[PDB]
């Protein structure tokens, strides 16, 4: 993955997002609710050391609320946990895209609001063009007001 | 769905296809092994009359063998089954792009080799551009060779 966000600023990424769109290099890591990689960004809290607490929920035959937090690197815009958080683009206001790296890459395109935002879901097709993806998943706007988009 | 192979020629698609990628609008149409929608071409076989016999395989905790007929319409590019199969695109010697609708659609492209064709999955990209497609999944060339592309 040869792509980051130049000039992040973290703090600027605080607060609700949505999971619109998720891909990874393996059907597995997304298939089902209770694969891996399947987790939804409900807030993004970038602490004042500038770490980046994550609030996500999981599928483990409950919908789980799940706190983690992702260590600031000498790079802006990579993270580690625990395992990687690369920050590719995001405009602030709107969209975010991010990949997670073991290789098993897992991408999303979070977005602000819970809405198809046609033009970040092009952003997002434009830079997993270049990498591996076997499954790709989207969900609607009902989808994203509910625990687990069920 | 407002995509249909003008011409097409019912005969020159016999014989040999590998499902190399599968979208549905829905994603438990495609999210299991045991899916609906998860099924995989092994052959087609036009019947003299102008019908198609499909060869596929189906997980249901067994890889199982399966024989369809898909009847002909008044238009040579749209097939019925038991649910209707449209024929998009075709080249006859490298790939075949079809959806199948009931709306819960679901689109492969069909190639002829166990090979990524990067052609051919662009054209299914863009024939899926207008449609409400919610899961993408691809298959490598190993994964082409066995029963069910475990
Ligand atoms: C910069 C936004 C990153 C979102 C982080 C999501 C990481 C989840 C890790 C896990 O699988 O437990
Ligand atoms: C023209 C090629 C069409 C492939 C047909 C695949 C239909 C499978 C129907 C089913 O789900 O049982």
């Amino acid at each position: 993955v040869t792509q980051t966000m130049k000039g992040l600023d973290i703090q600027k990424v605080a607060g609700t997002w949505y999971s619109l769109a998720m891909a990874a290099s393996d059907i597995s890591l997304l298939d089902a609710q209770s694969a891996p990689k399947r987790v939804y960004v409900e807030e993004l809290k970038p602490t004042p050391e500038g770490d980046l607490e994550i609030l996500l929920q999981k599928w483990e035959g409950e919908c789980a609320q799940k706190k983690i937090i992702a260590e600031k690197t000498k790079i802006p815009a990579v993270f580690k946990i625990d395992n990687k958080v690369l920050v590719l683009d995001t405009d602030y206001k709107k969209y975010l895209l991010f990949c997670m790296e073991n290789q098993s890459l897992a991408c999303q395109c979070l977005v602000r609001t819970p809405e198809v935002d046609d033009e970040a879901l092009e952003k997002f097709d434009k830079a997993l063009k270049a990498l591996p993806m076997h499954i790709r998943l989207s969900f609607n706007p009902t989808q994203l007001e509910e625990q687990c988009h069920i």
